[PDB]
């Protein structure tokens, strides 16, 4: 089971901003990484859900702000959406910079 105290996902995240700039292109969605850190700073950790600071690959966390920012009415987050998506990309691509792995077979 996933357990340790080291390496944060923002701090990875945006170690890695080229990958989450390429997730984007893919997705054909654009980002910074102004806000990406703003957003991941005290917006999400502060829609109320169970979002940390550092941040979190949990799909589950995830789909939490998601579903705020992917809400109805003006609440919605646009700018947000494909911020938010990336991260759920992440979870599912769990990249090696993120789960690293031995892998037996």
């Amino acid at each position: 089971g996933s357990s340790g105290s080291s390496g944060t996902p923002l701090s990875l995240t945006l170690d890695h901003w080229s990958e989450i700039r390429s997730r984007a292109h893919n997705l054909s969605v654009e980002i910074k990484k102004g806000p990406w850190r703003t957003f991941c700073a005290s917006e999400w950790p502060t829609f109320d859900v169970g979002w940390p600071p550092e941040g979190t690959f949990d799909l589950t966390v995830i789909f939490e702000v998601k579903a705020i920012v992917f809400q109805d009415g003006p609440g919605s987050h646009p700018d947000q959406q494909p911020y938010i998506t990336v991260w759920q990309d992440l979870v599912q691509n769990s990249p090696p910079w993120i789960k690293s792995g031995p892998s037996s077979g």
